[PDB]
């Protein structure tokens, strides 16, 4: 551990937080009202070490949707219950070029971090049981990852995403055309389960616990229990490292060097292997679709604490 | 007219027909039973001059679905009722590269001869009225083009295409995502109208009359009536010339030089400007998706009668 | 012939010429001084019917480089001496998608109308003999096409194109890498021959005679002699129809419907099959790289005289 | 350090070495004789810890060309003398899609690990001085990285690469066309310097010392001296992680999780951050172009010692 004095570290976290606060650029997602609602000034950062030590600053208790931030999580869950080999017969393992085809060279979604990928992954989890049951399974799972902290749902977001995601339906039908789903999959039913997962709510605080779980080889820092298999955690981290920041993934892997995953709600699930989990949140996104204050913060954290993968 | 002696010409048509008959290669489409049914040995060629003169050989009275062969026709109808400018605010005017994106540089289907294009075009025809009425409108229209000859429908084909076209639905949703349809379009309703049009039935004989209509500047050779506007006919011919033979369009424009349009049913709508209309039909298709006997025939017709656009 | 009264037709040509004259937009090519020199106001149109009848208006006697306009010509020459089959073992027969790869699916230049294509074609003509001799062979050939009218050379242009064409050298080496040239080809020597051909000079008047030759099935309208084989002329026309106006080829084939070929010098070699040959010239080019006044003129000519391929 | 007992670790290295030895597949590069020469049975593995501890097994003293393995090294050198900002005004920082364009969206080579990238990087090192001097500069540099161990040159390889690299010349001219080189660069001279660098020779033993240098934050394990800046080492490692195994980079980052770089000579420069440097060598390559025995070994090393970046 490179964090000898937590107290001092925390003091630095608040300095970075304050430094980022001055970054007012970016635009709040507004393709649906449930996202337009949010104030551009909300800005929260929560830390949770592998030690179990916590620290928050800013709006770390205001609920918000995981959206794309859930992709790493449901993928981790799939590997946990099905293993690397099986999950990857349906989804790739690397970033794509850039326009934006749904499938790769082998008629499989490039990776679990893109829509097509997350949709296929969603179709692997808890096959057989009905949607209601599948959703409880993932919720219970997310609860263990967060050590029983805040994990809600947003029905308004769910209804808006469903009655608006024409591109996800396009992807749904295309994958069904290319036989990308396991035998006998209710494609439309899957997209529904998919929209629901994107609607799960968390707070910087509860999310940081989930990130810390991934930073602690699958053991929840605040309960000590094994939630995800070592295999599942290593895969999730690798993929977050290469494709978790949309079109910014390259720049991010080169300059920040940490496993992260952004969401349109403005959140950024950050993981510092064997050190801590983190969740930055600020609604204003840049052109790439990442939280402006969040990206700023991440670069600052790595310059200051030499947390970069290769330091 | 390069056909001084119709009698002799006909004798040559039968020779080419017999020559093509020996081409047994190709595979009959079988993605649906209604197409698998067909015998690979069916082979028919019907001619209809701008003069009104007719001639058939082979299975020219066995009904079969137009399928893609209807694309040029419904496009002609759109230009006829809306004019070049309007129709092309929604669909392109040239062939694409090759994989196979749904939209081009300007978020419009490349041309009316590809699925995405034909789907958008379908959404322009007779806007407002219900589907049943739209279908009668096109049927009545196709009747005038065929001079009241055989124009049927295949409900079995229609039902199979609908409960099987996942890729067309994918295209449907994608176009709806990119705002490619006119304001307030029932996308799913349009795909239904689209599947129905693909299910319209004709015979080499009735189809050749439709082709002759396009070969006669919009006037049906056997009734003398104006069916399509000059503007509409010129557009349809240009596009059939550059993108009517799927991936073979280039080779076809270079070696045959005639406006044509193939269909998965094995038909090839051929037009020899100011001379005649033609419909070759033979279920076995090659890798490109064109009738094997039909392609052979077309090359032979141009070598023998110097009908190539630039002879 | 749709030109009953040449006198009246000529009167219309001058009206279109005057109408186009008002189009002052576009920018004169300036990648080399020999092209920057030209006045944006130069504008000439020369007609030469299959009959042998002539007519000029504007700056039809000011020499200018063929540049890309020579591509159709040297291609015609290759087919004439080697036949379709041989020439096309090295170059494609259709337009490409759009970035801009040097080779297609089969490691062959897409068509003779693009740089890579024209370079490969250049390597087929008069193999064996030295460059000086090859150049005389093509010059003598171009002379017959122009009926002995103006055909010059521009050494200043040649020297500038050679000491500046890094992209053509890149293409040269790439093709050499993919074994695109006939056995034992001096690649660098070929690029030199290529640059020279681009530097050949003509005038609207002499060029229109060359165009008329292609419009007359290979027979020079003003000498009556056979210059190009029927086979060679049909191929050249087909390719000019689909890929002779750079990225505008699609729009041009759909709206104008005539075999044409533009050049960076501002010229447009136009052919109206079995009617006449033409050469419009005006240095200012549009974004696509075609003569602004020339494009305007071509659209006007087709609207007024219904010369479109499918009228 | 996860290597408590070096003795035991070494015993495991020899077991993996022996296990890999049984992998006889792959084909020895043969585009030039200097590579065809090599026996498919040569197989060597050399380790060099950050501690300075060494260990070899197999043909670890047979000289071979770095080839692509030098790309990470000359890139490290550029960052060391010019800093991240400057070097990256000319070359990208991420993997590309897949065909294989020379430049990316911003007209810059995708990254330093691809030919176009390595060529641009080569043009940044020691600008001004002549080629002979530039080469000595890099040689002296490579010597410090190897702690003065074997670093040779192969004139036969150099001469063959130069008189055979048409694709590198194509790339050279294209980059020169797009103004990718610093002001006043002798492009052809640069390609020469480039071919020379690819011809530098090493042995598993000396190379492993170079890898260990990168594994030790820029300090040569066997001399203790600072050779590369921390900044330069972190960049080199990140890029080796994402694009050092050609088309296998994705699979490699996901399954092995270590910074590596392969070469057509059959070598694989491997780095285990803060632990050791390594060089596996075996001439037979797979379709991707990586050493077959080397790839096998790398997967085995990570399964056995949990060296994967995220374990
Ligand atoms: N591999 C793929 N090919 N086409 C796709 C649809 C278009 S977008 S994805
Ligand atoms: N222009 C287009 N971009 N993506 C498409 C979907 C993929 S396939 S079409
Ligand atoms: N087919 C082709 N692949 N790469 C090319 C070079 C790039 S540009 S052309
Ligand atoms: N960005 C690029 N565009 N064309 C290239 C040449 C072809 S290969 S690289």
């Amino acid at each position: 551990s490179m964090i000898p004095d937590f107290m001092s570290f925390t003091s630095h976290i608040d300095e970075l937080y304050e430094s980022a606060k001055k970054q007012s650029g970016g635009k709040v997602a507004d393709y649906i009202p449930q996202l337009a609602k949010f104030s551009p000034d909300l800005w929260g950062v929560s830390v949770c070490t592998v030690d179990g030590q916590r620290h928050s600053t800013g709006d770390t208790k205001v609920p918000f949707c995981l959206q794309s931030c859930v992709k790493p999580l449901k993928y981790a869950i799939a590997v946990n219950d099905l293993g690397t080999e099986y999950v990857h017969r349906y989804v790739g393992k690397e970033p794509s070029g850039l326009n934006k085809l749904f499938l790769n060279e082998d008629d499989k979604p490039h990776n679990p971090m893109v829509n097509a990928g997350a949709i296929v992954v969603t179709s692997l989890i808890k096959q057989g049981v009905n949607n209601a049951e599948k959703f409880d399974y993932v919720m219970q799972f997310l609860n263990k990852m967060a050590g029983n902290e805040y994990v809600g749902f947003s029905n308004a977001t769910f209804q808006s995403e469903r009655e608006s995601g024409d591109r996800n339906f396009a992807i749904g039908y295309y994958l069904k055309e290319k036989k990308c789903f396991p035998e006998g999959t209710d494609m439309v039913g899957i997209l529904d389960f998919y929209f629901q997962l994107c609607s799960i709510e968390v707070t910087c605080e509860s999310a940081s616990v989930m990130a810390a779980t991934l930073a602690n080889g699958g053991f929840c820092p605040i309960t000590g229990e094994r939630v995800l298999s070592p295999e599942a955690v290593r895969n999730t981290l690798s993929l977050m490292h290469s494709c978790g920041m949309y079109d910014f993934s390259g720049q991010f892997a080169f300059h920040v060097g940490l496993p992260a995953k952004s969401g349109v709600a403005g959140g950024i699930l950050l993981v510092v292997p064997n050190v801590m989990g983190m969740m930055c949140w600020s609604p204003p996104l840049d052109k790439m679709g990442n939280s402006v204050k969040g990206i700023h913060f991440c670069h600052d954290l790595v310059s200051l604490c030499n947390f970069h993968n290769y330091d």
